[PDB]
């Protein structure tokens, strides 16, 4: 029975052959030479130039079909072209993390003999979003079309859209509320959803009633299908015009070219050696306003992600996450594919922007993700809807590590202290201004600030780790899809991390609920803990907080001519809105994660997008920059002196200027205070060691270590050595008093029948 | 192109033709005469006898394929045979409410042009459980196979199994936790799940990872498929032996025969006139241990289900539920198909046992269910997982109403005061004794007690409204599938409703958690309110309560030989176990509905199945019966005197005997006390009327009326008339202080694209 691949081999035989060559030889598919590229270089780039333009243009055109602004204006969609074995050749920009996620679904089909059943046929249509096979979160939905030529498969197209909602318990796309997979939303596992280019009615009727924002989902489906088919047609025209021979060579030489590309850029931009760095984020599920149904999920915890980054003389490199913490009862878990494609999107943004963007760099990187950590769970009950919470707090560390190598070597233009927490996600549900069931999810946190450089300040309100082409979207467009009105949009002062170069500031949006019925809202970002750290000096960006006002009496206040709250929440420590709202129930605290809360018309919700970390000692910053930050609204005048040692005087014009003698003398005095207030690290260490031996820390600090030691013995060994702790000191998780469900017992997806999962990671 | 039905017409043309004949003519399909039955009655019964044997025997055989005891021992499975238009011809016994649910699924396909897409092809396999189309709850999963003959559809087979769990937020089948459809478990809308008699791999992988109890679910599929295919093969053999002409006549004359049967039985057993009755149950979501994520769902409420039953001189009859309450944010909502097939299952149990069991009676009954009530919701966010809560408390009223017509006419053998609340459902989830993810759901409440008769006492621990073939299942078999050990099984004293004839007692099961890991449990029945009422006298059965013991210290108690709790909780007002467990956290209260709660090995959970209501004035009971009840454990000795006026004396043997002279005087004395403590109803009425005018009642009493008034103007008009209330007195729901989400705004499933829903009810 002939296999369907161009060879006559099956999908499985074909890929198994290619991975064997790759393993044995060290080069993708065994390609020790690139025949087309070396011998017919003109033909090689013409294919590259024409096909990469095709997918770029497909994404840009098709996104005019969607109703949701996330797809139509922000561009949270991607199109990828794959070879037979599910390796990408080329991609449009956008949410390119799904280069790898959709590649792994293609491989899951390959490895579980979809070929025999349900069959991969021409004109078929597959839809998938299953996180257990490596997708980021259910709200990101794939369409996958096989491409055939003269009767045989020659590759695949994938299209991803980020969809408003998938019917989880939480109303929104990064939803809280649910604590397991069951309730985490509509989960599609590589389903055959069409044949002969036409969708199945039983998929249409079932799928559309599993969600709130049906019209939005329906159109997000057509944006995918139209893109896939523009790309399928593109390929056929390219093959018919240049030949299957060349196309077939290109479909694999391109992928080894991407591996060759990563190696060469490492060797030219980096330094061999070892780099160590760590990242944390908070999960405050103890609080009253995280109302979750399962009692075993109400505890505070901290995500712990240490990375040992090894860079070798031959230009390979290794990322070891030994020491990391366990998955939990929340929606912040991830998958080994999620995680590693995340690290790949980062190398598309600094290491290989000017090389082939495809799975080549993936084959040139080594990943060790211990089984059972949050980044590699071993449990099929796990939940995913806001994977970015953990994911974006782990990858930010690696910017710093990678930036020390550019800095030592002299490529200071490339240093970057890391990504912002891509957060607060305005979410809610109910009846909207068209009186339809609806959900919300602002992609304003596509435009957080970004890490400072060794050369200049980070960009404000500019980007996210998962899409560098930032877009905040127009106020006038968002108000077509949410039942809220804007009372402010404002640069978020003192959100940027301080330094010689200041991190990018976030921004803020103040909303009034308007024309909503039976409406709820919630918040979802980091509160207690800043994920990014500064670099070579350099402080973390600000962390998160919440602001909601209920019963504002704002109908009367608007109408009677009284003061009403406008703009941003400029100094949350000295607020101005609260005085204006004497009757309101104001929620102003650090609890940056909540579940659904009744809101009504004229209630208030502050949307806050985070800043980025800074670079260098702050009192090396040029004083004039500090003064300009004060006028430009970037830094509150209070910290000009307290952080930068800059003394500013207001001119007749009302703007701030530099007092130079004052600024020098204040900097001189800060240096003596630093000497006087610090102590030798020897001294501090024996103090902290006493606290450790006494087990003096909150339950969430003690749980992070207990769980981390159990998954990563080399990390426990290192902690014990560092603090010089007796073997009599032990930290069993079960002694901390907090629930410990899922700490010993777990069941993996691979323990279910007929499941063959693909491994991409050392594990 | 040509339709698929044996005629050459499409499914839709075929049914549309037949429903028009039925509307114009008053007889199913226009059959004013029954050709086969009148002309070849021998051939007519031979087809009937062989086919009903086939479905009975198919259900019986295939249930030996299941691992879950729900299907294998208790038989909560059903097989039904349908004509082309989706009308049942015959059924096996068991959970026959799905006669109507699978018929409504077949008809939904007919109306939405499944024929065009995805196509109804021979050898195909459909799977469905969608409650918006009229299924009881997600856990009841249908398999639907078309039957073809010489290339044309001649009917369908449906198979139903109750599945342990479908991946709702709650672990169990009657799950709490979720408050909307989103989270209420895996919802399949008439999916084509196989072709050429083989299941699709993408359905297999996806479906098995959306639930906990996977191996159980897998085998429940094979039990369904096998029964369908035994029945498809059966028909073909019957047709090949007797001819398509005869079978095609039978497939429709059978259904008008059933309508004729309902009419003849009404006219023979009943009295024409009007019957009025009502039913209630509790929903105290206000309590701390109902932890739901949505703040708009935390309130107490009461289901209000009034029925005006009209029986006519021509033998038709009408059931109007005007006045009923609204659907809510819980899992107790229903659907018009759910509700009406319930009343049909009830009429199979008294009215037509000896007639054709098929849709004939459905065509002979009139139903009016106001749109927007809990029984006919107009909102597609609604949740269903424990529909029986409302459903079984509504139908019990109709037994009483129907019983007054037997009692007046003299068929006292047929009187029954109503069904028990079929409840408490022991449920929970975690890791079981085989160290696999698992969920539990005891079907011990298939064997509640039943209503007393005009002739004799109700049966104890015997049946449920949805399956009169009660089975409590073996202890030894239940312990193969739950990580619990039985410490007692006991008739539940004083659970039966008191009367001249006592209602049936429930029973109770005391469990110890054993060999469980990361384990939770919860409760799900009625607490505050008894659904059934007694009759012509007659008190309701006991209502519900909860008992759990945590930290029992029972390992130590067992090992040391101290007292351990065994058996049942004989007198909850004077317990013996609580003293035995001095270290325990004991939960003993009325809160019969909880969400998930951590349990551990040696903790205790009491499973309580309810009793049935009684008949007649209790102090007409033969005193000897009261004495036997006391010894037999049915009634606690305290109430012999207080309820029955029976004075019982303990003998030399230790058993109770009747004090005859004492019992006469006590009965003489009770009658004088009854006079002395009652008042003229006029007197009592003006007191209660002041309370109404003063709005003196719990928020749950005031919300039940507010919601009912808005949905049922004739009920408000009638309330106001009865209590003589000014037009100045008004009860707006929004003044009661509790959330009112979904009270004005709603969006029906019929408002989504391409949705054509079928109407079976006056509405
Ligand atoms: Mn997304
Ligand atoms: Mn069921």
């Amino acid at each position: 029975t002939r296999g369907i691949v161009r060879g006559g081999e099956t999908l499985k035989e074909h890929r198994d052959r290619l991975m064997a060559a790759t393993k044995a030889t060290g080069r993708y598919a065994g390609l020790k030479t690139l025949e087309l590229r070396e011998r017919e270089p003109i033909l090689y780039n013409k294919l590259f130039s024409r096909l990469r333009a095709g997918v770029v243009d497909a994404r840009e055109t098709a996104k005019k079909i969607a109703a949701s602004p996330i797809v139509e204006q922000e561009g949270e969609l991607c199109f990828t072209l794959y070879n037979a074995a599910g390796d990408s050749l080329l991609t449009s920009t956008g949410i390119i993390i799904h280069v790898g996620t959709m590649g792994a679904a293609i491989k899951y089909m390959i490895e579980n003999n979809w070929e025999a059943n349900p069959g991969v046929h021409d004109k078929d249509i597959f839809c998938n979003n299953d996180s257990l096979i490596g997708n980021v979160h259910p709200c990101d939905i794939h369409t996958i079309v096989p491409i055939f030529w003269e009767g045989e498969l020659i590759g695949w197209v994938g299209g991803v859209t980020h969809v408003i909602d998938t019917g989880a318990v939480g109303p929104g796309s990064m939803a809280t509320g649910q604590v397991q997979r069951f309730g985490d939303g509509y989960s599609i596992t590589c389903r055959k959803v069409g044949a002969n280019d036409t969708l199945f009615r039983d998929w249409l009727h079932e799928s559309q009633r599993m969600v709130r924002t049906t019209r939005y989902w329906m159109l997000d489906e057509r944006t995918r299908i139209a893109g896939c088919h523009m790309i399928r047609k593109l390929v056929e025209e390219v093959v018919a015009e240049e030949g299957i021979e060349a196309y077939w060579k290109f479909a694999y030489e391109a992928v080894e070219h991407g591996r060759l590309g990563l190696q060469a850029r490492i060797k030219a931009m980096t330094i061999p050696g070892t780099y160590r760095q760590v990242g944390f984020v908070d999960v405050p599920y103890a609080h009253e306003d995280v109302r979750v149904p399962s009692d075993f999920a109400k505890l505070d915890t901290i995500m712990h992600a240490p990375c040992e980054m090894t860079i070798r003389r031959d230009g390979t490199w290794r990322l070891d996450f030994e020491g990391s913490s366990r998955w939990g009862w929340h929606t912040y878990n991830a998958h080994q594919v999620s995680f590693t494609s995340g690290i790949w999107v980062m190398m598309t943004q600094t290491l290989i922007p000017s090389e082939m963007i495809n799975d080549g760099a993936a084959y040139g990187t080594e990943f060790r993700l211990p089984k059972g950590t949050w980044m590699n769970p071993d449990d099929r009950r796990v939940a995913f809807s806001y994977s970015w919470h953990f994911l974006v707090s782990a990858w930010t560390a690696l910017w710093r590590g990678l930036s020390r190598s550019y800095f030592g070597r002299g490529y200071l233009e490339e240093v970057n202290a890391g990504n912002a927490n891509t957060s607060n996600w305005l979410q809610g549900g109910g009846f909207n201004q068209y009186d339809e069931i609806h959900a919300v999810n602002s992609f304003e946190c596509a435009a957080n600030g970004t890490g400072a450089t060794a050369v200049q300040d980070g960009l404000s309100h500019a980007a996210a780790i998962w899409n560098p082409e930032g877009d905040m979207g127009d106020m006038e467009i968002w108000e077509l899809a949410e039942p809220l009105v804007y009372l402010g949009r404002q640069i978020k002062a003192s959100s940027g991390g301080s330094g010689k170069y200041r991190g990018g500031c976030g921004f803020e949006s103040l909303r009034m609920v308007w024309n909503a019925k039976d409406w709820t809202m919630f918040f979802m970002g980091n509160g207690h803990i800043s994920s990014d750290w500064g670099l070579m000096g350099g402080y973390p960006a600000a962390s998160g907080y919440r602001f909601a006002a209920h019963k504002t009496n704002l109908k009367e206040l608007i109408a009677s001519g009284a003061e009403i709250p406008l703009g941003g929440d400029t100094d949350p420590e000295n607020p101005t809105w609260d005085a204006m709202l004497p009757d309101a129930q104001i929620k102003r605290d650090k609890q940056a994660i909540t579940t659904e809360e009744m809101f009504s018309d004229y209630d208030l919700y502050l949307n806050y997008m985070r800043g980025g970390p800074g670079f260098g000692d702050p009192l090396d910053r040029e004083p004039q920059a500090v003064a300009d930050d004060i006028n430009g609204g970037y830094v509150l005048e209070r910290f000009a002196g307290e952080v930068y040692g800059v003394v500013v005087r207001k001119g007749a014009d009302g703007q701030y200027g530099v007092d130079e003698a004052g600024t020098a003398a204040a900097r001189a005095q800060i240096r003596k205070d630093r000497l006087a207030k610090s102590v030798p690290v020897s001294e501090w260490m024996k103090g902290e060691r006493e606290k450790i031996l006494a087990k003096d820390a909150g339950t969430q600090v003690r749980q992070m270590f207990a769980a981390s030691f159990k998954l990563g013995p080399r990390f426990e060994k290192d902690f014990r050595t560092f603090w010089s702790l007796p073997d009599s000191w032990t930290l069993p998780e079960e002694e901390i008093g907090v629930p410990t469900y899922g700490s010993r017992y777990s069941m993996d997806i691979s323990e279910l029948p007929d499941v063959h999962t693909v491994q991409f990671v050392e594990e």
